[PDB]
């Protein structure tokens, strides 16, 4: 292993591919350059808190197959990955602080069977040879596979996965994984869970007829068709832009509908991958704004199921919803048997 | 006050909100990070010339209500703000070098009544309690209010204001201010003035029928309808792209019309907020370019009034137009009683 | 806890003392400044690989009582300290990567009784209340005390200790500790050991009559008086400067004698605290030099005991000597029953 | 003015001398280089908080004649210098944040007669032509001269001054100045004052017979000869190294006597020029140490006068002594009519 | 070749030694670290203008045998070295900008026989096999050897050379070289030359009886013994400290004599190796100072020969003296047949 060999692979293979060779490398400030035909070409700018030459090596060795989105791994308590780097593209940094068998500066072990790895919840990838059996022996672990594992009940994960920073539902490649988890040598039954949909504002695409209806129909028409009167969708989902403080607007599909008609600014003041996102939102059309607007991307059909499964008889309470394998707390406010607002915290 | 408490407020409230608490903070190079669930998340990248921890505190304490655009405050001679930070989003830096009662590293005073503040033109905000009366006592000051001030004649400011970096005409919030100014204890009569419209190229929206006509009609049709023959609109407003040096094109609406049909590059080589902007422009379609193209965004109706109020009998002269409370100099070139060009300097 | 409060303590108490207060702080590049009467004064320059604000906090909280030299702790396998920072003054950095109950960015636990601390060999300091009993309960640990511990046999440590970076034999303060060690809940019997003396070239002071004799007597006289003929002291201790490659010179006292008569340069190319030190040495008088000259500071009486306890009948072999609780390997070369050279590796 | 012209003067004249010319300059990180015969030579490393090219210009234009030590100017309330830079060699930075007529980035005025300079206490140097008369007209100012000023009573300053960072009593050049001060146009009578002597530990030289006696005589002999029994010189001046906490040792001459016999470490944790200095002291011989040891360098004859002019009848009190034109507070502790300790704060 | 292999050699061999291996390396800012037993140890701090990883490689590959001082190579017009790095310890940087066969980022050729090397004056080292014959074939070159070269007349170089930054007259190693030079394929006759002695102030040691006499005798006694009256040694060599501007003092031995009696400060404002050095000198005893004091270190016997070989009949003139193979210009000032001053420029 060598910095110059890593650069050679990046230049010739697009990432670290284990090829032999070296190229000349310059490091100046926080950027790595290589000399290409007499001129310097930037290969990598370190945006991490690691040393530039270390971040470069971890970046070059990132996993380039579809992998679980980082929010899923965090929610499952994954501490470290077995013999790979999960690159966190939202943070432009490794998803995990340490490595196993990846890099001499960051390795805590060469193999996940060493004792130092035993207390950590290690992520194992059943697509790599041998890792399923390592999971059967590991004390703490999470395993994904594309198919069945003998003697283990799977929990079916989300349909989408991350490929080189692109979140997608795979058609030429499988992105739908079974999930398994062990704690202290004991296989866990992962809970029934909803999954977030991981869409974004500018390219929001509906994924069900109900979501199509939400984008196509007027507000009162949609709530009428699906008999959603009294659940405060006008506030919660569509948003209330009538006052200086922006009311509601907590579901991504609701932001998408407003955005497609009228633009607004979202300051992502904690920029990481998480099931619930908090934005400093400023509506450009009205001047309505809100410092902390919590936003979750559930499939609209799923959100309706959740809200229709709540008792509306109490002024305020916390509602727990298992999402992405974690319990998300929602604030439910009601008045006279109707929803006033309902937002994730 | 404390760096870690500022970070706590940013993480939990989107900005500094006076809440008690602390979170762990890392500073590496010119970026501030906080540790969130075992990983570092970037909270702020310093693009200012202040120390990173100082810029972070001023940024977190920026004013998040609608405030006058920085170009107005500069034109009014404002030196410093009373108990707030005006963040200059065009420069990504504070609009003013010093503060009053904001930050221990940058404070020159805790209250604007101290003698050190007397010679400075201090900006007071009548929406904050007590500040109107501070203005009545201050030696040098500018005061904005949303309504009347007893015994003071107001100057009506622009319709738009800046909210979290978004320039807008408020509908749910008031952005139209009265302006007052004192110099050496004496209230000034602010001059009659036009106002720039603060629009941008990509999202340019007409704001009058004349501007609608400009975008909808052909060049000769528009000049004919409003009887503008001989005022060189073909050159000044529409632009002349026939030669290697780009001719004219000095009004934003004229750039907008060309841009909507044909893209071009504008290098903003002095990136700050100012009434007149200078761009290094390169027309992609023709290759016509100009190193310094001065561009002003007046409402088209206002620009027509201005140019029709000039004598066209002289080869060249400087025309003074009060705009944004400042005197803008225009170059007027005429030949045989017609305009040849007319551009701001 | 807060950066500004740490700076307040540094300015007012010389280190972190738990006092309430704050001062204004600036961070620019890798240096921390505070404003003192209108000007900036540097408080700390980060020479560590930690973030500047983190290194500053660990530095301010360094232990300022006599503590074991870092080489002893390393040799004893200490991984982390209980509720203190051992500052490594040779590296100008913390001696240990993590902390317990010191600093939010670096803490792995608030108390050493947490499970995450169990596999680490934690250093406990019996001078601090409660820590002896924590040692009795800890799974892995090293404990120093100034006196007896009930039911535990002590190993008497070196006479000297480090106080604010000053290695000294205490007269007004106790620097002589008893040592105890536990591995997996079992108290260890620490081995019989020599100790290095931790002296330096420029201020080398003899500590026994034999060392006095070495500095005072001529080479042949000293070897004769203590009947050291055939042990190659002429080479090993005095040094051989007759060839382009410097021969021998492996004991600090031998460097001291040459240095007091004739100066030379020692490049400390791995600058850390360790029992054996390696120097790139250049003799200024002769031009004799050697890239790797291993140097150990044993009391001369101790080194004579060691070398007189070796068999000299073999051409070459590795000799193991327990020093500072670790086994130091020496290379022993002999010819015709006499030493040729003998140096630590 | 130009960066490259400044570098030309530095290379050819040792400082800025107003010569015409330019040399090639490179700025990389915080260091300025120039190319000299094909290689880069470092000219200046910025240790200030100013921009590297700005600090370089102020450094090159530093005053290279004898000037008052910075501690005197600070004590006199000087805010800024007229047409010069006082370089603060203890901080390796300008003594004053702003300049007058020195540097375009830092100038607040070109001449001290401008209104912006009126509220500042401006330092004027009577050796420069015209500055005495500027002082007669300035509202706030301090003036030094080498001789009489018509109609103004002088206060005789210290014998020593700073020349290129060297504090000296001039023999070939005059370092003894008259001082004058104006506040709001009114000449002040500067108070009777002692002066500190500005000596250092390693090169401490006695400057009176009493100081000679202190270094030459034994402790009891000296106190006896000058009849100083009961004034706790044994504690205050000689120092008490018998306990873990170092007792007393508050006069530089007392540190000098110990240091000449036995070395110790002084951590200067607030590194600036000031009348009273605070050190984190560790005595190497005994291990006695103290986190905050306040140290003042008075001429011993002066300190005896001060302490013999105090009432010793009270347990504890604050004693005010005018020194370097400022009031220094001393803590006086007495028991049964004798001094227990007496130290500056 | 590889960064990590270079670090391995540095850690294990003190410099680059061609050994196989790798160690983990971190680069942060301008410093290279390696992890040694769980902690980071600084290996190299870049003070050059090259990229940190490039400077590190050139530093590790520096020549560690005695080599000509850089001032000699510069004076001989050497542009580049054949298959080695001459490290310039005065500048802490490579003596030459480019390399031949050393480092991929800096190499301009792998062998000096390539056409790109033909116009450069390449330094060849006859101690390395094959390089003498390369010199016979090179178009432009300088060759040093320890002995005779067939068919070439040598010029005997200085007695001293640089070994790892230590300038010395070798006793165990040869530092006295023959010099040869070729320009456009033609061997040059190097001129008769004096050599500077390369001594320093603090450790100045006389090297002849005349120099011994200078240090031992009083000023008038020495000038009398060697009949030097009228050559202004009182001014030129001893220095004149009677006025605010320091007079004379242009020979290092003269600085040494003053320094041994009385200290002064020398600011080396162009820090590089050169035959003539310019210092900003401040005399601590008198306050006499001079911004540009040119200082040359000739053996006193040599300087007397030079000055006694000048005509003293003219007010002022430039005197050319071949020194270190270059022509040094001296200013000679005379009055009434005696020297007034005589200093190098
Ligand atoms: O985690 C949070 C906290 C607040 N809010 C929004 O901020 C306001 C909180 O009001 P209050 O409960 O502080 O009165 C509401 O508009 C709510 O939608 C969120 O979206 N998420
Ligand atoms: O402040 C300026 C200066 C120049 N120009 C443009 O640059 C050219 C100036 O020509 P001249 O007056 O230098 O000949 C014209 O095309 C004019 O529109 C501007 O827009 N603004
Ligand atoms: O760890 C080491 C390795 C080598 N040397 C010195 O370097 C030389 C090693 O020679 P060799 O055994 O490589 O032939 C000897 O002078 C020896 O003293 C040391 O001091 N320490
Ligand atoms: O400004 C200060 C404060 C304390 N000390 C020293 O620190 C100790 C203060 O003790 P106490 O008054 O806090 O008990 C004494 O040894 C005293 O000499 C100083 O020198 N200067
Ligand atoms: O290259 C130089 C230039 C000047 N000086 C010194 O500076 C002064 C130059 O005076 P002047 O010839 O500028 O009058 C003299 O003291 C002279 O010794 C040098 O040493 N070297």
């Amino acid at each position: 292993m060598s910095l110059e060999n890593v650069a050679f692979n990046v230049v010739n293979k697009g990432h670290f591919d284990g090829q032999q060779g070296e190229v000349p490398v310059s490091i100046i400030n926080n950027t790595v350059y290589t000399k290409v035909d007499g001129v310097d070409v930037e290969l990598f700018e370190n945006k991490t808190t690691l040393p530039v030459n270390v971040a470069f090596e971890l970046w070059a060795k990132r996993n380039i197959k579809p992998v679980p989105e980082v929010k899923i791994l965090n929610n499952l308590g994954v501490d470290i990955a077995a013999n790979t780097v999960i690159w966190d593209y939202k943070r432009d940094a490794p998803a995990h602080i340490s490595t196993i068998g990846v890099c001499s500066m960051t390795d805590i072990a060469k193999k996940p069977t060493e004792t130092i790895c035993a207390p950590l919840t290690v992520f194992f990838d059943g697509r790599v040879d041998g890792q399923v059996d390592l999971f059967r022996n590991a004390r703490n672990g999470v395993l994904i596979t594309e198919g069945s594992v003998k003697g283990l009940q799977p929990s079916v994960g989300p349909k989408q996965a991350s490929l080189n920073g692109v979140t997608l539902i795979g058609e030429a490649v499988k992105t739908q994984f079974n999930y398994y988890k062990k704690v202290d040598g004991v296989v866990q039954q992962l809970p029934e869970t909803y999954f977030t949909q991981s869409r974004n504002l500018q390219e929001f695409k509906p994924r069900s007829q109900m979501e199509i209806d939400f984008l196509e129909l007027a507000m009162d028409e949609f709530i009428e068709r699906y008999k959603l009167e009294g659940y405060a969708f006008e506030h919660i989902v569509y948003g209330d832009f009538s006052h200086s403080q922006l009311g509601g607007l907590h579901l991504l599909i609701g932001l998408a509908k407003r955005f497609k008609e009228s633009p607004f600014e979202l300051e992502d003041f904690i920029p990481m991958d998480s099931t619930v996102k908090n934005y400093f939102i400023t509506d450009a059309q009205t001047g309505s704004s809100k410092c902390v607007c919590s936003v979750i991307d559930l499939l609209l059909d799923d959100f309706v199921e959740i809200i229709k499964s709540q008792d509306l008889s109490v002024v305020s309470k916390v509602v727990k919803v298992t999402i992405d394998y974690t319990e998300i707390s929602f604030m439910l406010w009601c008045k006279d048997g109707h929803v006033e607002t309902f937002y994730p915290k």
